[PDB]
């Protein structure tokens, strides 16, 4: 108790530490903070304590021919719900298919010449596919898991945002990526001594921020689930028709989205069901914001019979190792999709697996708050 | 044992029915989720447990006179240890100064007529001042705490998306502007009865989607946040210039964002501070990807001598009151902070004030980021 | 010839200067400019010449009761063979009509202050309701049509974007805003004498770019034209069906522009229409950047029968006084219209249907390429 | 005279037939056409007639170490007048120098299949580097000057936006790449017969159009503009400072865009030169909407004494061939520049030569009204 007096004048004596400074900053702040829990969480593994956020179910999601239990830390049991019932109506439907288009995180340096014509000598160089061998060799010595894709320069004045993409095996990346960078530029001081490094991020990447390079490009996993609803299971389950449920996408998702001057945002709540099962597994909350980018599109076909739905998610930014993921509570949720760490087949297996449960749960989400409007006009 | 039997053939017997569906979950999915606890959380206040996510302290945060330890809910010690960094660096320069320059939660139904001339009669009709009374009058029966504040109708085509803006005390009030909305939408059926109510949600409020329509209107708290750094603390402190810091901040967070294509990205990292503050407080944390919106300014001011630093953040969601709020760990935060439940003082004063916590966090968070990158050089 | 000599050692001796600046002008770039015509023009209505473009008429347009030959400065013959065959289709379906959503032109200076503190008083003093009439006497100082109509002011750190919104008769009305806005800040010296103006424009107009300000916000005319097209002709005229144009639309101008990160761009060629009625008619070239700002939308309608087409065009900015609009030839395509010169019956009427015949042109345009699109299939 | 009466029952007996439709549209207009000339134009180069548009010169634009007399086309004295000012501080400053850092063409039709899966399998096809010598063999059939650059391939639900990229010589080139596009989408009838071919142009493009596509990825001629002005010209010429021009830069040009919601607008008036010199050269005038694309920098060099000014246009789309480029009037404008026809030395030169013309005149443009501004302080 002496410790926590020197108040008077933490970075520690790891629970014996989290303890004292509670009593620390109660004392200091003269508010109590009785209902955060400190026993109950290895530290080990400046705290002060822990929020818990409980976890629902949604399932069974049917996606390429598996069944996923998928679980949504949340606080209203109403996103569990209507997630569910998105997944029962796939479940009768055949189930949804997922396919991945691209699979690399990016890192966007921002260097600067004395003139543009220099600058563009950078450009020109990195973009000769004669120097990639070169390039990558220099990049992939960043990790065992590190392999360069590939290197896009844009120059904006004097200045260069140079644009790498690698993939990283299993992990979402960002460490990996911003090592090879290092490695990139510490060797370019040879060619271009005149460089000057303002930034490992010139906000060209773009982590964490809503950017058209990611709806354009792409970033982590690209990722496009689709499936068929029949006419008769539109009609008695989702108690709606074809027609209600393309004009309300048509209406809502694509023109609203339009008239609001959206980027990345033509859909009813991907942003919902991402932030649940980012926070359930342990992914960073604050890529929910360029994760969540998704166009969901509703067209009739068969003669108008039936309904093809499907969620394009450009940039989905998820890992099964390092970071939250290797916490006990969001291991578990990991492991109840069979995606927990390092993929045993290939690197970067598990990863693009969760990624493409996201879109899935993403799916069912829309498909059930879309048909609950429809039906309810 | 013989409930989770009857797995052949959730909706409970909440803790008991909580143990149940564990158990029928790891026999029916094959999987363990044995790391992720079912006891020490209170499930009265379809749960399976509950995940961990370790809450750390940045400051003392000096923001309008008073002093803030900050609850971050994260995974990253470094996250929590740059913005207290930040934190420092602002209480010897004055600490910093917020203004709320709007307060007002947003929902826009989709509502169409059989062409774009009658639909424009009901914006005519919405937008004119003489019916304020009566549509607020409607509007306010929400509830005790609903104030309407503006009604903006967009046409597109035979389409209205009709903007609603209202005040709801200390919730972040996505549930009172929507019982308003109807209750408008029902007395609308007097003058309009062509009217087709398409979605209570047309994609124009924007909920949990990055939209021009928050940028430039706003959407809940717009807030912006200052701090005066004197040139001596940037050299001694900082281990930067004034010169320095200006100039990445251009290239960075102006220049950067522009050549991404960003909308509302004008910034380092304010969704990693946003999301962590968020999650601490039990906000809703897909509303981070709107909340997270900033542009970050920073210009010599005193013939170069000193930096004028600042955030503007136009659609901060918070609430006090309501959804994971009043759950005990997150109410811990909150009272941490002295902004636990509605206002004592004036309805909204609590929620008012979370927002400019937020605000002074972000801006502690992109000095620390942005002194690290400038001094790296 | 001797003046031509002093090429030795711009701004003069019109028509007799003219001449003197070609001789030199082709003499010291050693360039003929032979094929462009000095003779033909009234120089008194440094120029060296002028250059011709060819007036194909499009129609009969058939809009809000009256018919219009649409004159259109272009290259192609295609463009007017193209939108004379949509006035044709819409001829036979009832012809189109058009809505004036909003009708004002803006000027947004940037001013800055020590403070966001002390810029947002500013901001609180210009919404103030009270202070409205005051800030008008002032505005309208400007001109016999200078009616001042909004004022909106946004913050960024210690800077303010101030929006001037204001009816400017039958001008376009850039300089009669900017007179208004000159008032207003010399009136502000008294209240805000600490106020720094660091420019008349701080780019939140938003002049000559595209802004989500100007797609949400509207500037200048905002107009809806529309128009129902019936089946039998859809089928005969268009040789497509309803559903293949209505797909087509929700696929090309939609989720097409949406996939491409387009601002305002919702439509398939508004562009080609505007610039070609823009030139014809003496309007500022430039301004057909936030002039072709357009929303496309296709609705089938009467149970699938018949399609609805509309174009939402929120700042076409027009005059009719002023400018190029009082030189010869654009005169006279004007007069064409019967929108030359100011407006007998009120101020301003001549440029608001002078823009609602853009709209109707664009619509004609839309239907008929994108029924040749469809028909193509 | 009794060919215009059958007014009684466009598409001709060119002039012959250009003068009987003038009489034709009077009579039956009952509106006076009298200032728009007939005479002084070769038709055979439905007409009615020709507006004049007077041509000013500024310069010399001294610009990669030649010197330019700029044709521009404008109704305003004063747009001319400020550039001419903008050429002179350039001239006595060393000159610009511009840099191309890309230059290609691009159409994106719109094709669709059964399931985004089976999109998917065009897409990894196309993008498939080993597939590429085959694609561009069918494509470069389309002309003797028709080079395939690149195909990218965005999958939005079941269907797929194919962005081809190709060199055109002096052509704009937009029937070029067509042709070549309809030779790709013929050749994959064999291995893609399920392929449905929705539009040539599915507004990825993305043609007269603001798009973030063509920001991020460019279109035609991508651009980058410099020049340094040296302290005591600051002083003397321009009447400001390095600090006052710097400062101005960032508050207008990215913060003021930025708070506007721009997509390519971080500029002052590149818009209004585009549109000016376009005309003058019988560019297509709808194209000025992505010609305009801009991001001016301004940056202090040499401890502050000195600043380095640029533009950066990533979509300059010109042509010295073809269009109204041929005609007499735009023909001599163009050999004013020395850029007229297809380029001696090697196809393309012409046309990248214009393009760097244009930038050096925005760059004059944004120098002299940034100078204007920051001197009214």
């Amino acid at each position: 108790k002496s410790v926590i007096d020197g108040i008077p004048s933490l970075e520690s004596l790891c629970k014996r530490a989290a303890s004292i400074r509670r009593e620390a900053l109660q004392r200091v702040t003269g508010r109590s903070i009785e209902g955060l829990p400190l026993d109950g969480f290895d530290y080990e593994s400046m705290p002060v304590g822990y929020i818990q956020i409980p976890v629902g179910i949604a399932g069974p999601l049917l996606l390429d021919g598996y069944e996923y239990s998928v679980p949504m830390a949340t606080t209203e049991g109403c996103l569990v719900a209507s997630t569910n019932r998105g997944c029962k109506a796939m479940f009768i439907s055949g189930g949804a298919t997922s396919t991945v288009l691209k699979d690399g995180m990016t890192r966007a340096p921002v260097v600067r010449f004395a003139s543009a014509r220099r600058a563009s000598e950078l450009k020109f160089f990195l973009e000769n596919p004669e120097n990639f061998d070169t390039l990558a060799v220099v990049f992939n010595r960043s990790s065992r898991f590190a392999r360069l894709q590939s290197v896009k320069c844009t120059i904006a004045g004097k200045n260069a945002y140079v644009r790498f993409c690698c993939s990283t095996g299993d992990a979402m990346g960002m460490n990996m990526v911003s090592k090879g960078v290092q490695n990139v530029l510490e060797y370019l001081t040879d060619d271009f001594p005149d460089m000057d490094v303002i930034g490992i991020s010139g906000n060209f990447c773009s982590d964490k921020k809503p950017a058209a390079v990611n709806w354009i490009e792409g970033r982590g996993k690209s990722v496009v689930c689709e499936a068929v609803i029949r006419g008769e299971i539109v009609n008695k389950v989702l108690k709606t028709s074809v027609a209600a449920l393309v004009e309300l996408n048509m209406l809502k998702n694509l023109a609203g989205s339009a008239v609001a001057g959206s980027l990345g945002g033509f859909n009813a709540h991907a942003s919902n069901i991402v932030s649940a099962v980012f926070i359930a597994t342990g992914q960073d909350p604050a890529q929910n914001v360029e994760s969540s980018q998704c166009i969901t599109m509703m067209e009739a076909i068969n003669d108008g019979k039936d309904i093809h739905i499907s969620v394009t998610m450009p940039s989905i930014e998820v890992g099964t190792v390092g970071g939250g993921t290797q916490l006990a509570s969001q291991s578990a949720c990991l492991n109840l999709l069979g995606v927990k760490g390092a993929s045993t087949e290939s690197p970067g297996m598990n990863a693009r697996r969760l990624a493409t449960i996201v879109a899935g749960a993403v799916l069912a989400g829309e498909l059930s708050l879309m048909s609950a409007i429809a039906a309810g006009q």
